[PDB]
C-alpha cells in the first residue's frame, strides 16, 4: 500500500531503531539497534551478542519488533516479525562471522582491519538477528 | 547507584520516548510518546487518548516501559512502571481535563485557546497517565 510504503519508506530511511523483545515475567524488554533493512527481502538484519538480555529473550520467544524514528524526530514506524537467529560465532570464518562481516558492510561500509572483525565477533559471541517483516504499522510522516 | 542518576538524567534531557505496552497476545506494542518527568516524586507523566491501542491495552494490564534516547541517539535510559489512568476526560470541565490542563502548562507553558483545548479533550477522550518509575536501565551517555 502507499501507507505501506511510506513507513518501509521510515525504515529504509535510518539504520538506528528500538528493539523490544518479551521478558520472562512477559513485559517488554527494550533497547537501541543498530540496522540494515533489506527492501528487496523486506527483512531486517541485526548484530547482537548472545549473553545479553535481548538475546536470550528471543532465544526464549522469538517475537521481535522494531520501531524506527523518522527525520522530523515525531513520526515512526513499527515492524514486527518472528526473530531467526545464527548460532553464535564460534570459529573466525565460520558462517555466522561470514554474515556478520556482510551486515558491518551494509551498515557501515569496508572494515579497517576484517581479521580483529572477525575475532571479535568469536569473543563477543555475536549472533546476526534476521527479521522478516510481516507487519508494519505506526503514524507515518504526513499526518495526525 | 551511580549508575541510576545517570539514567535518570537521560529521562530529564528529553520530553520525547517509545511507550511500549503489552498486547492481547503477550506483544509488546511500540509507540511514540511526548511526557513530563518529576525528579522529585520521580514520575512520568503521558497524555494518551481513551480510543488507542496503547490506552486499550494499558486498562487490561497497567504494565509500561518507556525509552528515551541521551543527545548522541545512540545512549538510552529504560523506566518501568505500573501505569496509573485517569477516567477519559468527559465533558470540559471535569478532573480528567484540568489533570491534562496542568500537564499541558509543565510541557508547553501557556495554550493559544484553552477553550479549545478544553473540547478536544473530550473530542479525543484524552486520558492522563501516570508512570511511577519502579526501575531504570540502559545504557547511559
Ligand atoms: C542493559 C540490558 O540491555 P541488553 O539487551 O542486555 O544489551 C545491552 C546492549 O546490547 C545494548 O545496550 C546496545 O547498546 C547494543 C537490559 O536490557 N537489562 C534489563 C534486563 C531485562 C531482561 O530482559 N532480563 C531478562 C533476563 C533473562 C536471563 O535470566 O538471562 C529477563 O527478564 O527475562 C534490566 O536491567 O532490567
Ligand atoms: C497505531 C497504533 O498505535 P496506538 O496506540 O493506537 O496509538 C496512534 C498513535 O500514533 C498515537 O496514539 C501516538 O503515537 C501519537 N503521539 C502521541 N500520542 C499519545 O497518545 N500521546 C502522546 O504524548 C503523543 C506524542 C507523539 C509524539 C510523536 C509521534 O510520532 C506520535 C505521538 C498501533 O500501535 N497499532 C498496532 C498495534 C495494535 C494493538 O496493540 N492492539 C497495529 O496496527 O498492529
Ligand atoms: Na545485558
Amino acid at each position: 500500500q502507499v501507507f505501506d510504503d511510506k513507513l518501509l519508506a521510515v525504515i529504509s530511511g535510518n539504520s538506528i531503531g528500538v528493539l523490544a523483545t518479551i521478558k520472562h515475567d512477559g513485559r517488554p524488554q527494550l533497547s537501541n539497534v543498530q540496522y540494515h533493512f533489506d527492501p528487496r527481502k523486506l527483512l531486517i538484519q541485526v548484530s547482537i551478542a548472545e549473553p545479553r538480555a535481548k538475546t536470550r529473550n528471543l532465544r526464549r520467544d522469538p517475537r521481535a519488533s522494531i520501531l524506527v524514528d523518522a527525520d522530523d524526530g515525531w513520526s515512526y514506524a513499527v515492524a514486527e516479525g518472528t526473530a531467526q537467529l545464527t548460532p553464535p560465532a564460534a570459529a573466525p570464518d565460520d558462517d555466522t562471522v561470514e554474515a556478520l562481516i556482510a551486515l558491518y558492510r551494509n551498515i557501515a561500509g569496508e572494515h579497517s582491519d576484517w581479521d580483529d572483525y572477525r575475532q571479535a565477533m568469536v569473543t563477543d559471541r555475536r549472533v546476526l538477528l534476521t527479521l522478516p517483516i510481516s507487519h508494519v504499522y505506526g503514524l507515518p510522516p504526513g499526518m495526525r
